[PDB]
């Protein structure tokens, strides 16, 4: 159970680095 | 057997966060 | 406490990762 | 012996994210 | 011991998957 909170942690910011990425490379399109 | 399914659900997300980073950068190309 | 202080060291140098990404990305758009 | 073949395992598709990632971006020189 | 040098090899090859990743955004600015 706590190895998998720890691996969970980790996804938890991911979360927010790719759905940011994402997020910026559709920005990228502003034209 | 657990320890490798809990490695595999982190690359089954994986798997459409790298499918959307190539098909956002083909996207790029919108030209 | 040895192990998460394993995992801790790769996100330290990974947040520098992200966050220069994030900033190259943004840095693109300079139109 | 098993553990670093699983470790293995997920370097070997990575291989063909980065690379993929590597030829994309050079794709997007296309001018 | 072993488990940290299994470790540092995947960070190793990343280095230069990451420094790429960076030389290659800033390409990108070729203008």
């Amino acid at each position: 159970e706590t190895g998998t909170l720890i691996v969970n942690s980790v996804l938890l910011f991911l979360a927010f680095v790719v759905f940011l990425l994402v997020t910026l490379a559709i920005l990228t399109a502003l034209r």
